[PDB]
């Protein structure tokens, strides 16, 4: 069932820093997924992980509280603490970030189709109102609620560059067409 | 008298970073208290320690001078130096911080009752006038002299989140009711 | 189902070094077990992990090849390499160590009952002949095949001391009676 | 052909930090040049390398994307990603930096003749329009397109000081006259 | 009562490595002693601490179990584990080391009088029979039970050199006469 | 002539961080002075060293160029580079800092008498016009040319506190009266 | 010509430690080879590199002098020094190791065919007499001159296991058949 | 008088590890010598320093006490401690090592002439009888008292190789003829 190695798994290990892959592993394994088999989902979780960390890096020192990359029970503990101190409505699904500057939760998505389609997909799910949504694609487009992009252009710009670089490296090894088909 | 371990002691060691617990130990031991017996006071000193360090983190680079977390004789040495260079009145009790931006000493308190009650308690003690007071609770309320909160909202907001997280983790192990009763 | 914390989980985190608990987690999670729920099995895996590492520490520089503490598919890869170079019969179950000095696989067990009973239990399972068995208990007894204890007295002696220390610390927090009942 | 050591090579190793010389080596070797023979070009690549890193240091946190100091195929990958997300025209030659704040590529040159002459030399080559040019000399002069110097005075000032220091140390060992003649 | 600094305290901090003084502090404070006041006892505890660590360094890899330098309740836990696995008689007083090679506890003493006198003093106290005693002096003499010196000459020789060096440095600052009078 | 240790030398080693004392040693030794004999001058050089480093810390990222704490021949090399790129007049004596923001050299002095007296002393020596002077005392007073204090209040305030702390610690060991008499 | 990535290159980066691949790169580049194109030769150089380092690890502390993994001009410098101090005949080709215990140079080879064939190949080339040869294969066989295997069984055994593991991981990604065909 | 740099100084900094050159500097400066002027003596002190450290590395764990590389007053303190504990006669000149295994001081010399001549030179000076002498040359010869070479062949062999390598690198930059003439 689970093999000794795949071309995707080895690219993922040489593409993202060891802290990112360590956390995607514990995250996937927390939800009954094996990165050695679900190789495309493995690349997605690492991409989604790195995006969230560059996003929180763009803000001020104490601007964001990182929800993603935590144990699922720890993540709900921080969400509970944020809601019970700010009074913000408790979301139905685990968000990725909390923005202390704007007092709203953020959901971050990475898509290999039109940002228009994923945003509508993610918007029909949340239904928490106060939860901001920010969608990125592997082509360089972004999409935010109220067109409020939270961060400046330059922080958002480097995220788009990272995504296109990942798209090229995946294609140079003939792994992109399978990746895009997975979503 | 002193045992090999307690449920509170093991939670404190897995909740605060090793630098905080190392300093609460040397602090408690400096005042004839054993963290292995006074387990609730041990959790209080670590909580009070972490709050003071996040507080000084919110300010500018050279904004604060940290008084708490020092040897009691070293702490009075820095207080003497601050008074003898700024001319500020020497406090009767050891404060936690000194604010170079506002030229006042800060006393920081953490309570498991109403911030209204602790503040009045801490205010009747100081009687140093120029010493600012900033009270936090485990429910998310704060209380400052003149309603001058020194730091911005976001720095104060994350402190409240940390406190509520500690309250949850203490309750998940059935240790909160004893902790709240200790104060 | 899975909680925020247990008394066993917090003791395990303050008892074993962070590398051991990190590996027991990835190991348990590899086999569909949550250390946050299976708290006793969590303590067992960390105990069994630390024993195997002190055991390989007793030997010479290049004496042992560590099988335990690897990804289950990586562990079989090393077993395959050892069998295909030494010609040793391939075991039916994953062993813990390989001894280059004696050219045999080692299975290491830790018991909270009589070493006599566990050894007979582990012996009826293996049926690989060339696989050595070495059993330790939390009372200070050991038991090896052919009474060949592989390591000297002093290396085996410190392992017994570590086990009895763990037994005391578990009892000082009233967690031993539940632990012994789990096996 | 290639010797065991030269006076220039030993000065270069004691003048630039080990990360700079490691990267100039991999860079020169990528283009069929031996730093042990092409000793002057070795000093030039290290000087040009250190300038580019102080330049990107002057900007904001996420201001610049460093193109220089990468594998030549990786450098074109980042250039492709920057062009395909910002829409900027793809340069004909590899630039040194990309400025997210001003949305333009930067070419950085270091000269031992008049900044007037090198700039005209570098300008006739690029012909990419949107590529900014910033020229420094070992005498303390600089020269930028549209006289847009991108960075403030103080960041540019320390770069000039570093260059003059390198010029002195090269002269104190009687190696400057050969270096200036190489360009 | 407790001052800001003493000549002995500053010499102790510049004479022993920071790990030794950190442990003497926690040890003295565990027994209601202030190193800032009991300055001579502070130097004694650091000397006695460093001797015990060089002693365990002389043996083999797994030869010794270090009892000194632990929390007093942890130290009794290891003693209990050693007795309950080796069957050795439980000592009445906390020893410094346990020797796995010779299966006996070791008490290590450092004296500023005749090794003859201290040994008789320490021998009348123990009355545990199986507890070995090894006495060192600041003049270069040693004294062991049965004249069994456990370690070779060279390991014992360097310990004597360290002690005489400490005696010289204490005398060069005119602090030795007070130190010798303290014992 | 040169002894094994002095009370001042041991206080200096426990008062300043190891990087400061390492540099004062190489500095004093560069000018034919032994820190083991010239113990007061040793404390002065470490105090003067730490002041210069906190001063450059108060500014912006690339604001200052540190002249003090370099080899005397390296220090003149940087001074030459600064003069030959900014066109500033070359000072007659080695300054401590260069301020890129204000384009002037800074001379920093620490006194145990009136800042009024030392400033007049340092001013009669320089005669370089463009060289700024900033004097601190161990009592909390400061004195700058044109009353241009270069840095804000809070950065200057912490320097005064550090100086008064050093004055107290020197007095608590009865070493201040000799120190003040040395200047 | 040179691409952005290959399946072999990514496996090599996830299989050998970063120090090994860094040195194979500088080695291949020293001889006009690109690891991004010569992917199989890249895997060979890393395999040959790791073997040489485990080999020198098997000996005593000062037993071996490592020739492989050095700059080609530095390697001849050490060879010259070894010959001119021991009087050993200078080899015609660069060897991998020098054995101080047996006073002979060692050439280490790794083959994907019969050790019988490679040894005869390497033996016809050297013609230095005093140069020892030690051949390993990816199947677990070894072959040494005079059947003098220099190291013990256990050190040689782990090298064979490492080689077979590499053979499996290469096959699990369908890269072995191309690798074996390259030699 | 003292310049900004010399060809010898830059070779010395790229030839010996930073700890060696740092100690030769403090050593030379302790005796009124500038490594920036006395460039040949600078290379000699670093060579002599590295030899002494490889020598003590050849022995057992606690075999040697390193006298060289200490402050001159600290070195006499250790010599005093060694004499006053072992009873060995106090040498007239500072030796380099003390051998606990053979209970004798060692003087280590490095020569660029015949080991026969330097040994006779060093022997006429000591006149301490119990002080061993061990002479090395840059050609690969050694010379010890009673032909007692203290260490085995392999430890002494690598020292000779290091010396010949240094001789080659000095010659490749045309610096050897001046170095040999200095002695
Ligand atoms: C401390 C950490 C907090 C964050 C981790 C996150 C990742 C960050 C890593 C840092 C180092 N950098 C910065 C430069 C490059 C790098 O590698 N990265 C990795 C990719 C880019 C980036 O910025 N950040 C951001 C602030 C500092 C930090 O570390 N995380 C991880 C999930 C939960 C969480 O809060 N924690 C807290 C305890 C567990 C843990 O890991
Ligand atoms: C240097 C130190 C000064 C402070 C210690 C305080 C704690 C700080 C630790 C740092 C690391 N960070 C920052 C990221 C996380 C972390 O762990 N923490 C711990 C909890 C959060 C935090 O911000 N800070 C703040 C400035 C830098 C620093 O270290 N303290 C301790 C008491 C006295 C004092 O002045 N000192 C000076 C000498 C002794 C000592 O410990
Ligand atoms: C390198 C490692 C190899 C071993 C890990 C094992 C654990 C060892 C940790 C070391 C550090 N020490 C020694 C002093 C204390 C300590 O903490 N411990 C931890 C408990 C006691 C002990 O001795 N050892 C033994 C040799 C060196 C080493 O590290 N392991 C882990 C499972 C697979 C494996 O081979 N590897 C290889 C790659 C992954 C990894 O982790
Ligand atoms: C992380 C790195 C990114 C940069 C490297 C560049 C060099 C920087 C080094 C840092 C450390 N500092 C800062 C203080 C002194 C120092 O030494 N220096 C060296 C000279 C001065 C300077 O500021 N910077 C700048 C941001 C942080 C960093 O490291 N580079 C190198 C080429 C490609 C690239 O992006 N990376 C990314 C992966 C490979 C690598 O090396
Ligand atoms: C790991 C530690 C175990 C020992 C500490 C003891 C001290 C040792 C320090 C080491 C580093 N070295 C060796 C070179 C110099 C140095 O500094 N020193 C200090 C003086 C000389 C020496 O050899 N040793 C010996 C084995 C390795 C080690 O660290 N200790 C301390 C008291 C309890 C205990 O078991 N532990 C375990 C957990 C807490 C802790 O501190
Ligand atoms: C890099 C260094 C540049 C500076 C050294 C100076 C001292 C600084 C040390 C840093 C670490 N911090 C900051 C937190 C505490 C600490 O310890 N300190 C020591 C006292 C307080 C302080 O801020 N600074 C300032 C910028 C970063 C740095 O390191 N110096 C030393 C003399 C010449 C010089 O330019 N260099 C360059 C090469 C040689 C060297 O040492
Ligand atoms: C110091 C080094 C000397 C050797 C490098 C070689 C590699 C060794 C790395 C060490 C760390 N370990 C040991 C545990 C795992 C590890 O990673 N490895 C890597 C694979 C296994 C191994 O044992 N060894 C062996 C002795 C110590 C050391 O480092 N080399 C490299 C080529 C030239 C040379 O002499 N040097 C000297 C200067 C340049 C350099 O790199
Ligand atoms: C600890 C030190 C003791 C010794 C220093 C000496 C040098 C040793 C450095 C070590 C690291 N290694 C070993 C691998 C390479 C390396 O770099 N080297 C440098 C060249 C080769 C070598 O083996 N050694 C030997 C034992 C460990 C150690 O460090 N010294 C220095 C002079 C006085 C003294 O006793 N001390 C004690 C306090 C001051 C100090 O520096
Ligand atoms: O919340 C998310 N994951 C919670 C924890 C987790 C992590 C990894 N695997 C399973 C669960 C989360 N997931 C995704 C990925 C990519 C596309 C859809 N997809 C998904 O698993 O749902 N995209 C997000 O934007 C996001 O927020
Ligand atoms: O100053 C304080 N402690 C000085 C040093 C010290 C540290 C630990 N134990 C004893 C003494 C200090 N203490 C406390 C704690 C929590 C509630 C009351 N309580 C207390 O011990 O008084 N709350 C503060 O706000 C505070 O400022
Ligand atoms: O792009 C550049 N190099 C790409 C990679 C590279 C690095 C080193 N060697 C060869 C190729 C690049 N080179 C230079 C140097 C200095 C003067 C002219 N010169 C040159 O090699 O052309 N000056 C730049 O300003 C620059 O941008
Ligand atoms: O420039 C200075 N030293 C250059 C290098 C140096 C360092 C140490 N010792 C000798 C030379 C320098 N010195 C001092 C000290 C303190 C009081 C007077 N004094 C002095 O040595 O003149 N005060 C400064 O303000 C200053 O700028
Ligand atoms: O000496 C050797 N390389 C010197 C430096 C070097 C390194 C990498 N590429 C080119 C040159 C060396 N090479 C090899 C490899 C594997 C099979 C044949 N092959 C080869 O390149 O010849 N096998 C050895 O056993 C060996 O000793
Ligand atoms: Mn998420
Ligand atoms: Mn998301
Ligand atoms: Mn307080
Ligand atoms: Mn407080
Ligand atoms: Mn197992
Ligand atoms: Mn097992
Ligand atoms: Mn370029
Ligand atoms: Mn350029
Ligand atoms: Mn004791
Ligand atoms: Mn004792
Ligand atoms: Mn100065
Ligand atoms: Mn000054
Ligand atoms: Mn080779
Ligand atoms: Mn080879
Ligand atoms: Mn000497
Ligand atoms: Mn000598």
């Amino acid at each position: 069932l689970v093999p000794r190695g795949s071309h995707m798994e080895d690219f993922v290990r040489q593409c993202f820093n060891p802290m990112i892959v360590e956390l995607a592993e514990k995250a996937m394994k927390e939800y009954g997924e094996d990165p050695k088999i679900e190789t495309n989902k493995f690349a997605a979780t690492c991409t989604h992980l790195e995006v969230c960390f560059m996003y929180s890096d763009g803000g001020s020192k104490h601007r964001f509280e990182i929800i993603e990359g935590r144990d699922r029970i720890m993540a709900w503990t921080v969400v509970n603490s944020i809601c019970n101190t700010t009074g913000v409505e408790k979301p139905k699904f685990l968000p990725d970030l909390y923005d202390y500057k704007e007092n709203r939760f953020i959901e971050i998505g990475v898509t290999r189709r039109e940002v228009h389609i994923y945003y509508l997909e993610k918007a029909n799910k949340i239904k928490s109102e106060k939860t901001h949504i920010h969608i990125f694609s592997f082509t360089g487009e972004e999409m935010a609620t109220k067109a409020d992009y939270t961060l400046d252009e330059e922080s958002r710009a480097r995220i788009k560059t990272r995504l296109f670089t990942i798209r090229q490296e995946m294609a140079s090894r003939s792994l992109w067409d399978s990746f895009r088909q997975s979503e």
